[PDB]
């Protein structure tokens, strides 16, 4: 049964828009979470992470996803149901606050994953970095919700599925 | 992190069990650990059953916030229970605790323990003023309605766990 562990809350970003959410632990390895949702140099708390870039849902990109956890192992990913979280002119980076159902529309409609970097600044070695995918509610991302994670996930519209995958093979 | 699960098992309440998942939501996480055990081995137990009522009136609900004060941070725990011999959804359990309006009581561990430093009173309580309060914004999101959950209150000892 998933822990629901509140493993982050704070804004994701997409260009100029954040989406106040709070990222619950489904499965795998929450250590794989908390050592890189932080800030990359400090291992410290960040309150934002930003999608940079797009992976489309299509069968071959999906089916990548679920080859890479199983290389990295069982302590090498984590997967988190990411729902809506509790809602300066020199600021180099300015947003809308929108709720988390706008973000999860815009990638249903796109039929797209949001990609996140981590940690944020990144790392000069390859085996200490990550990668966060924001899945939109669909048939892919549906298998990794049972019963009670449901109830947490109100309906179609207001939730992610947030794959974090460690490193580059296999972890130990 | 808070809101990770505790506990997972049935509920008793006569004839009757109710799958429950317990989670974190406030107080040491070894309160709950130490106490929702079998005593006699420690170990992990599958079932919780209750058996008595504390009726939800004010003087009483005012003593339960003083329990929880006195016990200090060691001293007690908090979880929400969740939808986890008939079998029977919790909100079966929900719906008759807020009918009599009262809160279940769990003796811990199972089986009792004759140092009273060792042993805890859970206290169950259907969704209302007084639980509500220690649902913050993350924990309502899993309480989902207010027929489908309950508080559970565990207080270990007798005055201040030092």
């Amino acid at each position: 049964s998933p822990k629901l562990c509140l493993a982050w809350q704070g804004m994701l970003l997409l260009k100029n828009s954040n989406f106040p959410s709070n990222m619950h632990l489904l499965q795998g390895d929450l250590q794989v979470a908390s050592s890189l949702l932080v800030e990359g140099s400090t291992g410290g708390k960040v309150a934002q992470l930003k999608i940079t870039q797009r992976l489309r849902l299509d069968q071959p990109k999906l089916d990548e996803v679920t080859r890479r956890i199983k290389v990295a192992g069982p302590n090498g990913y984590a997967i988190l149901l990411a729902v809506p979280g509790s809602s300066a002119a020199s600021d180099t980076a300015t947003s809308t606050q929108r709720p988390l159902r706008n973000l999860v529309s815009y990638l249903k409609q796109k039929q797209a994953a949001g990609v996140i970097s981590l940690p944020v600044g990144g790392n000069k070695d390859k085996e200490n970095t990550g990668v966060l995918h924001a899945f939109p509610p669909c048939e892919f991302s549906q298998q990794f919700l049972d019963s009670p994670a449901k109830a947490l996930a109100k309906s179609e519209e207001d939730y992610l599925v947030m794959i974090i995958v460690r490193g580059f093979g296999f972890q130990i």
